[PDB]
C-alpha cells in the first residue's frame, strides 16, 4: 500500500485557503485526495476544520474534482 494521500500538516481552519506548508503525502486507509494533486490544492478552501494528521478528502475541499 503504495498510494500517498494528502495529509494535513497542521490543523487546517475552517475556510482556510490551502497553502503549501499546510498538505503532506503520506500513505494512509482510507485514501483520499492523491498527494500528486498537492499543487492543484493550493489557494482552495476547506468547508470543515480538518485536524493535524487527517487526510484530505474530496468533499472537504471546496471546488474540487479530480
Amino acid at each position: 500500500m503504495a498510494q500517498a494521500s494528502v495529509v494535513a500538516n497542521q490543523l487546517i481552519p475552517i475556510n482556510t485557503h490551502l497553502t503549501l506548508v499546510m498538505m503532506r503525502s503520506e500513505v494512509v486507509t482510507p485514501v483520499g485526495i492523491p498527494a500528486e494533486d498537492i499543487p492543484r490544492l493550493v489557494s482552495m478552501q476547506v468547508n470543515r476544520a480538518v485536524p493535524l494528521g487527517t487526510t484530505l478528502m474530496p468533499d472537504m475541499v471546496k471546488g474540487y474534482a479530480a
